[PDB]
């Protein structure tokens, strides 16, 4: 190719009022960008032509970057995401408050909590019908009508930003709605938009990737594959077969998804989560996850935003094995360079898990297999979501090694299928081992308590859950609440009750927001009150520790016993967590400390049952 020809196309519908910026950041990563793309698509006969076109329209879209963001751009720090004060919530816009208008008044809830990151789950343009709790997405550019316009979206963004919070956005970027402009303009004929999707005239293809392909709806859809009518061939659907998988090979498809991010990014969105972003790149033979070119296609969106919109950040999804994820933060030449944030999906399951198993032996394996985060990257932490329990990703864990006895996934998910006598735990199956439904509280056994009207119990399982959550708040990176786990909300069966959802289990734990239950957040006597004034003391207290940084050092210590799990950050803090309904102490000998207690050590340290202990080592 030739350099000073793409740098041109590039600059140019730059204004000469920030011509200079971005064209000095043009500079220090186009070079990745180009070395990225030639990767993937520099054997095309079209390629060099592509390029030169996409660049010039990436320089337009540059310019229409709002003042206040692109001033945002270059004052931002980097590793911004990862300071203590960061705390974040997700939830779905219309069961949080509606509408987008409705949920910027409600800002000040999320303030009072502590919020500086709101994850909306799905809100833009979603298929007609079943749309997978929008996940099906018919057009990148514009919200879904019944949420609001892309106006409401502007001044929903600007009213957080002034709040602090930094809006996270889904970027469905593995498949689009079956009705989206191009399956549309695909079903209708048009070869070039039929080309931006997997298509196949026969049964040939399909059958061979299907050898060695997994399936993620195997009882509910073993759509994985679909025929279509319209278009008159096979069209790759690893989920709902409405929901087309993209194809990536193309560099149509990369330059019009790259394009649609920064008009996301224009319109204010701070924080991209890159939905099932393991499974971008398709090739034969392989599960098709995790492909070296899903990372390279990452490399090549995080270049044009350290270019564009530098105050952007990518979070990569991905519910795949430990050694899996960490490659999503870059690798070698790519380290840093790649996704700022990925879930931590290991550590979450690892959480219930040593939770059922009284196991806190299970999660200092977790940590200590944990490598460090790369320079300005961190994990999203958390304890419960929008979607089912992913237990398989705990497999090689399960085998135990030196350290950690076996365990078994299948004991786990019975206990929170309450399929097996004595468990407090009221969740259900999902889709042999695979994944569990229901709330945080539900599986806690807070609604088993409340069910039985037994404080005794209620206030056990209460521990349970600060538990589980202490430990997302003491974690490098962005610890993110799931509306309603702040007021123990529980299970909403009414979904069963639904012709539109009753076939889709995951509603169990998608709930509306119960405002007159966050009124209660008040009265410190009440659960919600309860619940929401624990959480909100280790929020306060992790926002003071800057020993809690992204940049600081995570790691855990090893203790013969099995039920305790001590997790360190920096050099002075140190947290302590009792998985075990016994009372016991940790030996100071056994921790090599001897000093504070956060939100006074002189000795082993008592914790009681599922109890934690913050403390400033020394
Ligand atoms: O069983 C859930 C299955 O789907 C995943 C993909 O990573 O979930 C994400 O993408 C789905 C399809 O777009 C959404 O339905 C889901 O809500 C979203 O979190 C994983 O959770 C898992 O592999």
């Amino acid at each position: 190719i030739d350099p000073p020809a793409l740098r041109a196309a590039f600059a140019g519908p730059l204004d000469p009022q920030h011509a200079e910026v971005l064209l000095s950041r043009y500079d220090q990563h186009a070079s990745r960008l180009l070395d990225a793309l030639h990767a993937l698509y520099g054997q095309r006969a079209d390629y060099a032509s592509w390029l030169a076109q996409w660049l010039g329209e990436v320089g337009d879209i540059a310019r229409q970057r709002p003042q206040a963001l692109q001033t945002l751009d270059s004052t931002r720090h980097a590793g911004w995401f990862g300071q203590p004060h960061m705390l974040g919530y997700s939830a779905y816009a219309d069961r949080f408050a509606g509408t987008l208008q409705g949920v910027a008044e409600r800002v000040p809830y999320l303030q009072e909590l502590g919020v500086r990151y709101l994850h909306l789950l799905p809100f833009l343009r979603a298929r007609a019908g079943d749309n997978d709790g929008g996940f099906a997405v018919s057009d990148y550019g514009q919200v879904e009508p019944s949420l609001g316009s892309n106006d409401d979206l502007v001044a929903l963004t600007s009213r957080l930003r002034e709040a602090g919070i930094s809006l996270c956005a889904d970027f469905v970027l593995n498949h689009t709605a079956d009705d989206h402009a191009w399956a549309q303009a695909a079903r209708a004929g048009d070869a070039r938009y039929l080309d931006y999707y997997h298509h196949f005239a026969d049964r040939t293809v399909p059958d061979r990737y299907e050898a060695t392909l997994g399936q993620v709806f195997p009882h509910t859809a073993p759509g994985n594959f679909t025929w279509v009518d319209d278009t008159a061939q096979w069209m790759w659907t690893t989920f709902y077969p409405y929901q087309w998988d993209l194809n990536w090979s193309n560099p149509a498809v990369f330059g019009d998804m790259a394009l649609a991010m920064l008009r996301l990014a224009n319109l204010g969105v701070e924080a991209f989560r890159l939905d099932s972003t393991a499974y971008l790149w398709k090739r034969i033979g392989t599960d098709c996850m995790n492909q070296s070119e899903a990372h390279t296609l990452l490399v090549a969106l995080r270049a044009v935003t350290d270019i564009v919109a530098p105050a952007v950040v990518m979070k990569a999804q991905a519910i795949v094995p430990m050694t899996q994820l960490p490659p999503y933060f870059g690798s070698g030449v790519d380290e840093g360079h790649e996704c700022h944030l990925a879930y931590h999906s290991t550590l979450m399951a690892a959480g219930w898990s040593a939770l059922a198993l009284q196991r806190g032996d299970i999660l200092h394996n977790v940590i200590a297999h944990s490598p460090p985060l790369p320079r300005h990257c961190a994990w999203l932490s958390y304890v419960r979501c929008h979607d089912d329990i992913g237990w398989n990703v705990l497999q090689h864990e399960a085998c135990g090694n030196a350290a950690q006895p076996p365990f078994s996934l299948r004991d786990v998910a019975r206990f929170y299928a309450n399929a097996v006598p004595g468990s407090y735990a009221r969740g259900e199956s999902f889709q042999g081992v695979h994944g569990t439904n229901g709330m945080a509280a539900a599986l806690a056994g807070i609604q088993a308590a409340q069910e039985a009207g037994d404080a005794a119990a209620l206030a056990v399982a209460v521990d349970r859950l600060v538990l589980l959550y202490a430990i997302a708040l003491a974690m490098p990176g962005v610890p993110l609440i799931y509306m309603g786990d702040e007021l123990a909300m529980v299970n909403d069966p009414g979904y069963r009750d639904d012709p539109h959802r009753q076939h889709e289990g995951r509603w169990l734990h998608r709930p509306a927001m119960d405002w007159q239950l966050a009124a209660q957040r008040h009265d410190a006597k009440s659960l919600s009150g309860t619940v929401y004034r624990r959480l909100r003391g280790l929020i306060r207290q992790r926002a003071a520790l800057g020993a809690l940084a992204a940049d600081q050092a995570l790691a855990s210590i090893a203790l013969n016993d099995p039920r305790v799990f001590a997790l360190t950050r920096g050099d002075s803090f140190i947290a302590l967590h009792n998985f075990s309904d016994q009372l016991l102490d940790v030996e100071l000998a056994a921790i090599g400390v001897d000093g504070w207690t956060l939100l006074r050590g002189d000795g082993s340290i008592v914790l009681p049952p599922y109890g934690v202990r913050w403390l400033q080592r020394g």
